[PDB]
């Protein structure tokens, strides 16, 4: 199975910068959200959670087939909440017909992690929607009960390495977990829709008890009213994994520059690009437009 890039027909850079100004306008708009956090994190979480079903033996899943759409992933448990996320392109799509689908998710997430503020992303267009029988059963995101070993194993499915998984995780800075979404509850930190190393300041910094919430699943709880899930305490608990932690809770730069190259990695799993395709993209964030 090979998924080829194929930019959307007579679309260039400036086409896709006002699909990206659009879904920034309305992040603006939008900011009661999820009690004041806005739409950023849960946009991020949704262009993982397309990814993120890769499958790097036979190349099913991933971003290129925008199958998220159908009901079958939308409805996947491991997805609740990702709804809201669904909604909110909707209008952007209905603008910019278009554009696929996968590019829209993707996309989503790129200018959700600009505009808070983070790294740019850079991000290629051309992925192109496949029929509902391509969909990927569930069960092919990660579990948060789990330890280092099970984190490093999921990973390699996706074909990242210590470093990317680490970085990745970067993005539980933001946003919080909901016990009706996914049986876990609360935020990783204060700044929670601005982009930072504060998910990593925070595994190092904070005095954490191991509590059993009210879903009866169990979540590392800080004195400052922030979580970790198992998945992300792991991260302390293995060798290999905290050197790294170390490493971007003191150098917030170099934990961009990584997370935007393991970001990019993530969403263009599965694509073939076309040695004579577009150069990848960095689009101007709103600010940067005077808009
Ligand atoms: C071991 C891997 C991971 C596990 C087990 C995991 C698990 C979770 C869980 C349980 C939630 C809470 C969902 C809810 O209750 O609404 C969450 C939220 C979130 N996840 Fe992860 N995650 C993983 C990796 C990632 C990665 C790689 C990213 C992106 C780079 C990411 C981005 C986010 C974001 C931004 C939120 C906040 C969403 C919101 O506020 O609505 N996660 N994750
Ligand atoms: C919001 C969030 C998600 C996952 N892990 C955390 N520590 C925080």
């Amino acid at each position: 199975l090979v998924h080829v890039a194929s930019v959307e027909k007579g679309r260039s850079y400036e086409d896709f910068q006002k699909v990206y100004n659009a879904i920034a306008l309305k992040l603006r708009e939008d900011d009661e959200y999820d009690n004041y956090i806005g739409y950023g994190p849960v946009l991020v979480r949704l262009a993982w959670h397309i990814s993120g079903t890769w499958d790097k033996h036979d190349n099913t899943g991933g971003s290129y087939g925008g199958t998220y759409r159908f009901k079958k992933e939308f409805n996947d448990p491991s997805n609740a909440g990702l709804q809201n996320g669904f909604k909110f392109l909707e209008p952007i799509h209905k603008e910019f017909p278009w554009i696929s689908s996968g590019d829209l998710f993707s996309l989503g997430g790129v200018t959700a992690v600009q505009e808070m503020q983070g790294p740019k992303i850079p991000w290629r267009c051309g992925r192109v929607d496949t029929p509902e029988d391509t969909t990927p059963d569930n069960g092919r995101l990660p579990d948060a009960d789990k330890d280092a070993g099970y984190v490093r194993t999921f990973f390699q499915r996706l074909n990242m390495n210590d470093r990317e998984v680490v970085a990745l995780m970067g993005a539980h800075a933001l946003g919080k977990t909901h016990l009706k979404n996914s049986g876990y509850e609360g935020p990783g930190g204060a700044a929670n829709n601005v982009f930072t190393n504060e998910f990593y300041l925070n595994l190092l910094n904070e005095d954490w008890k191991l509590e059993k919430n009210d879903a009866n699943n169990e979540q590392w709880d800080s004195k400052s009213g922030y979580m970790m899930l198992p998945t992300d305490y792991s991260l302390i608990q293995d060798p290999k994994y905290l050197s790294i932690v170390k490493e971007y809770a003191n150098d917030q730069d170099k934990f961009f520059k990584d997370f935007s190259k393991a970001f990019e990695k993530l969403l263009e799993n599965g694509i073939t690009f076309p040695k004579d395709a577009p150069s990848p993209f960095i689009f101007k964030t709103l600010e940067e437009q005077g808009l």
